[PDB]
């Protein structure tokens, strides 16, 4: 017990400039239990898709995923490997 | 009509689960954007996302098909 | 004795480059860390990119014979 | 006019490379069909994957910048010969 867990995430963001730079800054910040990540433009739809994996604590999870879900045009699901 | 949808799906690693998931992505490869498999052997499981953009017809029997694979579990986000 | 390694498949969409890619990578799934698939539609063509970790001559075994099947393109960069 | 590529990208762990490779990147945002990033942590190191449809004054220009970034390592294929 109290090790790191595997976690996945999926963003979509709304591709206009300030929701992709906040985004960004935030999993640079963030960047250290990243252990995958994928971006897929959707440009048909002005959105873009990123896919990640974590590998990391609660206390971490927790706190990227209360800070995405503050970013506006940002949509965030998160989900345990178990 | 077509949308775009985001498939995650968590397989526990055994040999009978993986080909079944495989046969069945085949199947459905028309409607797949991208497709992404990530191995988490110290779990022995794998992950795989997934983009597709299809109907719901399409999306349902999918999803529906993979969620009845032993030891798969599968989520579906439409894009919106 | 093992290292990681790059490898980018390109296959044009013939039913039996494809089989015979996904058959070869099957063999050396214990090896792949990652595999990522983007289909080019437009130009009936698919993009394939993995990351292995391995030693030698497996990651010469596995490009010299994706490179022999015909419409396959692969290119190995050793991760140093 | 435009073509697809598909570049490979191996990154050390600097705060000055990531910084460079992300500035550039962001820079060529607009024709980046898919960007996979790969960290290899037992090497210190990172691998970017990424597929474009472009000019060729884009993809020189992007291929050419990467290549001068100390740390960086950068294949540039067309995906079609």
């Amino acid at each position: 017990h109290m090790e790191k867990r595997f976690y996945i995430l999926t963003i979509v963001v709304e591709d206009r400039e300030k929701a992709y730079r906040q985004v960004n800054e935030l999993l640079h910040n963030f960047s250290e239990d990243i252990l995958l990540r994928v971006g897929y433009p959707v440009r048909e739809e002005n959105m873009a898709i990123i896919f990640l994996v974590l590998k990391t604590d609660n206390d971490t999870i927790g706190a990227l995923s209360g800070k995405l879900g503050q970013i506006s045009g940002v949509r965030v699901k998160t989900v345990p490997l178990k």
